[PDB]
């Protein structure tokens, strides 16, 4: 295993280092506005060294954006695909590439057999080529790597099954900025090449000058280079035709033959395309070839890629004809005029890369190595696309909840083979596809129109329901004596209970367990732990009485705590935001201990008075002018007081001190240690009154944020033996700090209401001497070093915070982990900030045609980990990566993959069992079974189960951390006959494993294994 901490990789281009050096000046470079006047030597190409040009026809299809997926399919895409099938069938030399398998599958299943056969034929013969082959072209900023893998697998599995092909070249022309998580996953999924387009215009200029637009992209910690994937970065401002034939859009636009009038399109540079004729072909070719030779100067080989396409192009048969015929006339003339020394033809993306590597193998070019990312993107001037790291935060949070529910549903149902009547495969397929669709670069990004966001939400809601059905059926089967197990595959044996989604104050969705001497004395509940190690976590349930005790299934008492159910209200009468306690229901909380990838059953039993092992939280409402807060049967009366500073300590955990406004002010790790200044503060950014306006994509603040005026907020303190918390009703946010004995959990119920042109940010102020350095993660997979650059505007220093960020000095680190992707930064030494929501009244000129005014209450969650790190073995100053501590990684896991909770839905569960998985190996804490998925239906003689195993890398800070068992996923199910290491999508076997043992993987590595069983 490579050491991913101590050796700084030697690469030709390291993006953080490049950023430190680059000046980013936005100077007018001429017709190539963001470049320079490219010059070339006409003698470079000649009879024995021609410029091979591949014109690659494409059609960018967004699976939802201005219309919903189905609306675009009906109005545009089904015509594009039907006409592509006809045109390619009839014109054997025409080519076309396709990326979005969600649309292709939607089309294909509506085709009759004759057409399906014609389609397989043009794919088999190389005319129609799939690029990437993912369900969508995903966002790369907010997406979790697990969902990027999920959607890639969904599309490639469909392609293998129905088209018998697996793309090895990736095409990503629209994500707003690019992540190295893509080559990481692609290279482990059989890919050999990838192409990207949206990178900062300054970076395109810089790499173009050095002919470094094509590079071997390796991971920031990869010293050896085995993660390397050849990447082609396009050079220009757009993937449209005006910005893909060469440097001058006024000339290239003339070669987009769909812009002549009858299609309602034109060239904004005021020179329209002209039909190619025998009389003008030489002059048109003179112009086109000159553009091509200028573009070729920016690369190292004599093979040139010329994309030919735009949004939803190649729709009408007349469009196919006008593009094809005019280009064929140009090719016939150009390839017969020896003086151009050009051979041009339509080609596919793989054809291009194959020729490039033939040139490379012939010793004609060597490519530079590069590590780093391409965030934050700006397409022009100071227009940085950091707004979408936060836009539509409700759905960004929903993405993470469904991410976890899909994993749990697939894992819980994988243990058994199911009868087709159970509809398990059907429900899981729907769930995987709706989540996969939302990874689209206008889905999770929050950049779609309002009715499209609603469509994604409805689809994810149906996916969550499908997951719940599968999980509850699976739990009943896993924990019921087999000879008693009697399933009704449509029956609800259990109801899932989720404390954080949609969340208290967002939707009243949780069921109350109704107990009573006259109706039901007790209730079984079950917890599932999807992680491959024993895990304890506090869980809560709503109950109809505060006098409830908990036992495990051996009837052993389990210590519990009961707290009231508090809900906050913006009281339009008193004009205060204050809490009301329920008089009909209460929260029971206790520590559940669950086996690795297993289940554990507990029982809640009512009693007539306080039970021996249940304690009751005290509650204190701090506010001027209080009124009573009756709590029905709750045994402790609420206390009141004027606002004041308070301190709390749960267990042996940290002691936290709060200001009289209910916000954290300091953390003291142990009773003897210092009260470290750590202060939460809420601020707001506005929008510019002159010039460019922030919108769904762009963050264009009118200067640094201003503090939210807090008034004298109402603060509620609940103190319990197992859990305490401080909650405060601030304008737009009910802010809560919860303590369970370790790093606190922060929950913000964010309701931006009608505050137009406002972005609400949550900032942490410390005295940590971080200077201009901070760390943020990429897709929940790795942490990358960031350096705040004052030569760049505020919005450029904002980065995606898909799951965590931290600052540190030589001795102290503060890590903030998130349960949802949001945008954030460290704008000054000692600070961290992360945006909660943004409401924008204007459109930002990127095509959406609306601002963001559809905000709704969202419950954001976090873990805040303050740690001493002077004893940790950290990377050197020049290393571009950072790594979490064990506590911060576990904290992240508690937000993203919490225990699942199930309430038995009927009165009596006959045949109930206490635990499942007690014999599963408890793997080392840095290892995770990211995916467990049965790959065969029940009629398959040989069953197959796939596993994706990921090992992160955690800092060695002196904790002995020991004794764990090796996890061999191939032996998790009985009767194993074979164990194979496969690509991450499970589509190709890479290694037959001895003894049918799946070895564990190295730090920062991810492997896939498939076990076969008789
Ligand atoms: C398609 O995949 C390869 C062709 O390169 C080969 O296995 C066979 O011809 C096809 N597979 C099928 C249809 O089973
Ligand atoms: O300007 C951004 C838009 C451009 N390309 C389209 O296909 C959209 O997905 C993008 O959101
Ligand atoms: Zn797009």
């Amino acid at each position: 295993c490579q050491d991913v901490v101590q050796d700084v990789p030697n690469v030709d281009v390291q993006m953080l280092e490049l950023y430190d050096r680059m000046s980013f000046k936005d100077i007018d470079g001429g017709v190539w506005k963001q470049g320079w006047n490219i010059k070339y030597d006409p003698l470079k190409y000649n009879a024995h060294h021609k410029l091979k040009v591949f014109v690659v026809p494409h059609s960018h299809n967004d699976p939802g954006w201005i219309q919903t997926f189905e609306e675009y399919y009906q109005h545009d895409t089904k015509h594009i695909l039907s006409n592509a099938l006809r045109h390619l069938h009839d014109n054997p030399e025409m080519k076309f590439i396709w990326a979005e398998i969600s649309y292709f599958a939607r089309f294909y299943h509506d085709l009759g057999e004759n057409k399906k056969l014609q389609m397989k034929s043009i794919v088999k013969n190389g005319q129609l080529e799939f690029v990437t082959g993912g369900w969508v072209m995903p966002d790369e900023a907010n997406s979790h790597w697990r969902n990027v893998l999920l959607q890639l697998t969904e599309g490639q599995t469909w392609l293998k099954q129905f088209m018998n092909v697996t793309p090895t070249a990736s095409w990503a022309i629209d994500p707003f900025g690019h992540s190295p998580t893509m080559p990481y996953i692609l290279q482990k999924s059989g890919f050999k090449n990838m192409l990207i387009q949206r990178t900062h215009y300054s970076v395109k200029k810089e790499l173009a000058q050095q002919r470094q637009l094509e590079f071997l992209w390796r991971q920031i910690w990869d010293n050896k280079g085995d993660t390397a994937l050849f990447t082609h970065m396009m050079p220009f401002y757009s993937y449209d035709i005006p910005h893909t034939c060469g440097p001058d859009p006024k000339v290239c636009c003339q070669f987009d033959f769909k812009r002549m009038g009858s299609f309602g399109l034109s060239c904004p540079w005021k020179v329209p395309p002209r039909t190619i004729s025998d009389q003008n072909v030489a002059a048109r070719s003179d112009l086109l070839v000159d553009q091509w030779k200028k573009k070729a100067e920016l690369y190292r080989t004599n093979v040139l890629l010329i994309p030919l396409g735009d949004d939803f192009r190649f729709k009408q048969n007349t469009e196919w004809d006008v593009q094809r015929v005019n280009y064929e006339r140009l090719f016939e003339h150009i390839n017969s005029q020896a003086h151009f020394n050009v051979q041009a033809q339509f080609g596919t993306l793989q054809e291009y890369f194959d020729a490039v590597h033939q040139a490379e193998r012939a010793g004609q070019a060597e490519f530079p190595t590069l590590s780093g990312d391409f965030f934050t993107y700006a397409d022009r001037s100071d227009n940085y696309w950091s707004g979408y790291y936060t836009s539509r935060p409700y759905h960004k949070r929903m993405d993470r909840v469904l991410m976890h529910y899909v994993r749990a549903a697939e894992m819980l149902s994988a243990w058994h083979s199911w009868d087709g009547m159970a509809r398990i495969e059907e429900r899981l397929e729907q769930a995987r596809r709706e989540l996969s669709l939302f990874q689209h670069h206008d889905g999770i990004t929050g950049t779609a129109k309002t009715h499209v966001v609603v469509d994604y939400e409805q689809r994810m809601q149906e996916a969550l329901k499908a997951c719940q059905m599968v999980m509850q059926q699976s739990v009943y089967r896993l924990l019921t004596k087999p000879s008693i197990y009697s399933p009704d595959f449509s029956f609800s044996y259990f109801t899932l209970d989720d404390s954080r989604w949609p969340g208290s104050g967002v939707e009243d969705s949780r069921t109350t367990i109704i107990l009573g001497e006259d109706i039901l004395p007790s209730k079984h509940v079950v917890m599932h732990n999807t992680l491959p190690h024993w895990r304890e976590q506090l869980v809560d349930f709503y109950v109809s009485s505060p006098f409830v005790s908990v036992t495990d299934l051996a009837n052993n008492p389990v210590e519990a705590q009961v707290s009231p159910v508090w809900s906050w209200h913006h009281d339009t009468l008193t004009k205060t935001i204050h809490p009301q306690g329920s008089t009909t229901k209460y929260r029971i909380i206790f520590k559940a201990r669950v086996p690795p990838m297993g289940l554990a059953t507990y029982v809640l039993t009512i009693s007539d008075s306080k039970p021996e092992h249940t304690s009751y939280a005290s509650n204190l409402l701090l506010r001027k002018n209080p009124t009573s807060l009756p709590l029905g049967q709750y045994p402790e009366d609420v206390k009141f007081g004027d606002p004041r500073e308070i301190s709390l300590r749960v267990g042996n955990g940290p002691t936290l001190a709060f200001s009289e406004q209910g916000l954290l002010k300091s953390i003291q790790l142990t009773q003897d240690s210092p009260h470290v200044p750590v202060h939460f503060k809420f601020l707001k950014y506005g929008v510019r009154s002159h010039g460019d306006r922030s919108g769904a994509y762009l963050f264009l603040p009118n200067g640094p944020a201003s503090p939210v005026e807090l008034g004298q907020p109402v603060v509620l303190v609940t103190k319990g033996k197992l859990e305490s918390s401080v909650s405060v009703g601030l304008p737009s946010v009910v802010h809560q700090t919860i303590m369970r004995g370790g790093a606190p959990e922060i929950r913000n119920l964010v309701d931006i209401g009608s505050l137009d042109n406002t972005e609400i940010v949550m900032r942490l102020e410390t005295h940590i001497d971080s200077g201009d350095i901070f760390y943020t993660d990429l897709n929940g997979l790795q942490f990358i070093k960031r350096r705040r650059l004052d030569k760049l505007p505020l919005q450029a220093n904002y980065y995606p915070i898909p799951s965590g960020m931290f600052i540190e000095d030589a001795n102290t680190r503060l890590t903030l982990l998130t349960g949802q992707p949001l945008g954030g930064s460290s704008l000054a030494s000692g600070e961290l900030e992360i945006m909660q929501d943004r409401r924008l009244a204007s459109d930002d000129e990127r095509g959406l045609g609306q601002g963001v005014l559809d905000n709704k209450p969202v419950l954001h969650i976090y873990r805040l980990v303050l740690e001493k790190v002077n004893n940790c073995v950290r990377p050197s100053k020049l290393h571009p990566a950072g790594y979490l501590t064990s506590a911060a990684h576990k904290a992240s896991q508690s937000l993203l993959d919490p225990l699942d909770k199930f309430i038995f839905a009927e009165n009596e569960w006959i045949g109930a069992q206490g635990q499942f998985g007690g014999d599963h190996p408890s793997a080392r804490e840095d290892l995770d079974v990211s995916v467990m998925r049965r790959l065969t239906k029940s009629s398959a003689k040989t069953q197959r189960v796939g596993y994706v195993l990921h090992r992160t890398n955690l800092m060695q800070c002196g904790t002995p951390e020991e004794h764990t068992q090796k996890l061999d996923v191939c032996h998790l199910l009985p009767n194993v006959a074979r164990c194979e290491r496969t690509t991450l999508t499970f589509l190709q076997n890479l290694e037959h494993l001895d003894g049918m043992v799946a070895p564990e993987v190295c730090p920062m590595e991810t492997a896939a294994y498939v076990s076969s069983h008789s």
